[PDB]
């Protein structure tokens, strides 16, 4: 049986190939997670179909309906068999789906337009001229919502209250806002995405400050699925064999364009 893989368009994990409208099936896509999916499938002995998550989201539980959206929802409601994506391992997700051990480490970070007078989350929290926000329906937003650390709680209070919204639907939208705002908007995003984007033209953004936390992305399967065990062992093997580092350097180091 062909395994349905849910994933998300998020550079450099999964990207549409150039001129993709002429292409079909898995051949439409490239990136770190496209390469990782082929390795996991080989190691686990399955054929698979990559499917971009219908709503474009990572996955959160709606506070009002208690329904999961995003890739998490596609696993919970049976629409996909596995998620191979930069999906953060979190407590609320682990309650409803399973995760492999991490395939990549990360933490929350800050992107600014070059020259913006901000060095830290504390700097953001103590002023109002520069607006800032996060992605909807992901783990960064939930981090701020739940934090009891004074600086991050002050940031949450500001973000949830801002009108019009400072939250964006896609990472690309957040980055576009950093640029369009001439640096009057800063963006809170994971260090992995920040490190890729800041090294691609136009070379006008930068990462500032230390990471705010330390966590990992995992391969997710529906709770109790027969694939979970083999997928976890495959992640560990690929790490130990050096393959995850090679893919990281293919999609980050080797893609740099900013000198
Ligand atoms: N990796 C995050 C999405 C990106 C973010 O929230 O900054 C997640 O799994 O929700």
């Amino acid at each position: 049986k062909t395994v349905v893989v849910t994933t998300i368009l998020e550079s450099p994990y999964v990207m549409m190939k150039k001129n993709h409208e002429m292409l079909e099936g898995n051949e439409r896509y490239e990136g770190y997670c496209v390469d990782l999916a082929a390795e996991i499938a080989k190691h686990c002995g399955f054929k698979y179909k990559l499917t971009i998550v219908g709503d474009g989201k990572y996955g959160a539980r709606d506070a009002d309906t208690k329904i999961w959206n995003g890739m998490v929802g596609e696993l919970v409601y049976g629409k996909a068999d596995i998620a191979i994506a930069p999906l953060t391992i979190t407590l609320v997700r682990e309650e409803v789906i399973d995760f492999s051990k991490p395939f990549m480490s990360l933490g929350i970070s800050i992107m600014i337009k070059k020259g913006t007078p901000i060095e830290s989350a504390e700097d953001l929290s103590k002023q109002t001229e520069i607006a800032y926000g996060t992605l909807d329906s992901g783990s960064t937003k939930e981090f701020f919502r739940r934090s009891k650390i004074a600086v991050f709680d002050k940031m949450w209070t500001y973000m949830r209250s801002a009108e019009p919204s400072v939250f964006v639907r896609t990472t690309a939208e957040g980055v576009a806002r950093v640029r369009k705002s001439k640096g009057k908007y800063a963006y809170l995003l994971e260090s992995t995405m920040n490190e890729y984007i800041t090294q691609r033209k136009p070379c006008d953004t930068m990462k500032v400050g230390g990471n705010l936390d330390s966590k990992g992305y995992g391969i997710a399967t529906p709770k109790g699925s027969s694939l979970g065990n083999a997928v976890n062992l495959a992640v560990l093997k690929l790490n130990e064999q050096g393959l995850l580092d090679k893919l990281k350097n293919k999609w980050w180091r080797d893609k740099g364009e900013c000198g």
